[PDB]
């Protein structure tokens, strides 16, 4: 923890969302410093009116952002702070440009932004087995989103750390509700759960029966939205997506955790067809203004497929 970094961040001016380009679905962070990503994150909380509605003190929000960033591992090629930051930025764009904000309560928005920023906390890389030391070595197949429970645990620890309590201003009831939504939001990032619930979502939509007013359906939508944001690197402009695919590959093969480009195109096409395309199609139906995520995903499939056919 750099007291210098905190002082620096807390005293800095925070440019507008438009100046920071965070309202753009095509947003990239390659040109940004860590400080710049922290400032963008402050703007996200501010423009979603979370700072006002829940009386967050500036220094506390600043300290919390820095604690979150610090608890991601910089030696992990893809699953690091930049991934979480980008997941949060997609959530912001989906709520604003995507116009999903007016469809949710203030607590759901608050929880979704916190969850997006915290969903992969302390990730050690996909090529590194997550070991649950608190369970028997022969009985470690809970598969009940074990790593995600760990990410949530990390999130709660930071939310409760001295000087980092950004939810201090909520009443006890609001606090319990918010924690519950954050927890379900983080667990939703387990792709296994996404695949398990995909069916309902797609069916409900197929029959114009999707009712966001239904508590069960709304919870379902929040889970789908988290997945859409977690996977959004797949919708980025071509040069950015190539870079992001490169990072994932590195973490997977070169043990960027703690044959290649040649196999990447086929792999991205497969992932787009098996998981991504349908999700963004469904999201666009919920909110047409989310179309650019779908457009971006389709454009990338064609680019990767072309390379797959070897140019
Ligand atoms: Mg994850
Ligand atoms: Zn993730």
């Amino acid at each position: 923890e750099e007291t210098r970094e905190l002082q620096s961040l807390a005293a800095a001016v925070v440019p507008s969302a438009q100046t920071l380009k965070i309202t753009d679905f095509s947003f990239s962070d390659f040109e940004l410093s860590d400080l710049e990503t922290a400032l963008c994150t402050i703007r996200m909380f501010t423009d979603l009116n979370l700072v006002q509605n829940f009386q967050m003190k500036h220094e506390v929000l600043c300290r919390w952002i820095l604690s979150v960033k610090k608890n991601y591992r910089k030696n992990v090629a893809y699953h690091n702070w930049r991934h979480a930051f980008n997941t949060a930025q997609c959530m912001f764009a989906a709520l604003k440009a995507g116009k999903i904000q007016n469809k949710l309560t203030d607590l759901e928005i608050l929880a979704l932004l916190i969850a997006a920023l915290s969903h992969d906390l302390d990730h050690r890389g996909v090529n590194n087995s997550y070991i649950q030391r608190s369970e028997h070595p022969l009985a470690q197949l809970y598969c009940h989103s074990i790593m995600e429970h760990h990410h949530f645990d990390q999130c709660l620890m930071i939310l409760n750390s001295p000087g980092n309590q950004i939810l201090s201003g909520l009443s006890i009831e609001e606090y319990k509700t918010t924690l519950k939504i954050i927890k379900q939001a983080i667990l939703a990032t387990d792709l296994a759960l996404y695949i398990k619930r995909r069916g309902e979502f797609f069916e409900l939509i197929r029959k114009n029966q999707f009712n966001l007013e239904d508590p069960h359906q709304k919870e379902l939508f929040l889970a789908m939205l988290m997945t859409a944001c977690d996977l959004s690197a797949i919708t980025k402009p071509w040069p950015i997506q190539q870079r992001i695919a490169e990072l994932v590959a590195t973490e997977f093969f070169d043990q960027g955790d703690r044959e290649k480009k040649n196999k990447i195109p086929s792999m991205q096409v497969g992932f787009i067809d098996a998981i991504c395309l349908q999700l963004y199609e469904a999201l666009t139906h919920v909110s047409e203004d989310c179309f650019p995520l779908l457009d971006g995903c389709r454009k990338n499939r064609q680019k990767w497929q072309a390379l797959a056919e070897q140019q």
